[PDB]
């Protein structure tokens, strides 16, 4: 009967979902939590910092995304309910400033 309940991305490789309330309930859920939406992107998404920023502003829809362009929405569907849960606890240790002199 019921069998998958975590919802891989087989599911969306057919139907539908908002890109843009899914972005939502991302954001929020990340807010929710102080995650940067950078980080995020960068480690979970596996795209660039500039990239995912874009993507969460101002995505497009599901019906222009192809396969390649789904598959950081996939990942970003995925964890809300998922939360992929391989690994956590560990900050990028590293900084800079500015400086002219």
């Amino acid at each position: 009967g019921s069998s998958g309940s975590s919802g891989q991305y087989e599911l969306y490789m057919y139907r539908e979902v908002d890109t843009l309330e899914l972005t939502r309930q991302v954001k929020e859920k990340l807010a929710k939590n102080g995650i940067c939406q950078r980080i995020f992107g960068e480690k979970v998404l596996g795209l660039s910092q500039g990239s995912v920023s874009d993507m969460l502003s101002r995505p497009k829809p599901w019906s222009k995304l192809t396969q390649k362009g789904r598959e950081p929405f996939i990942r970003m569907q995925l964890w809300l309910s998922d939360q992929l849960g391989q690994a956590v606890g560990q900050q990028p240790g590293a900084s800079s400033g500015p400086s002219s002199g």
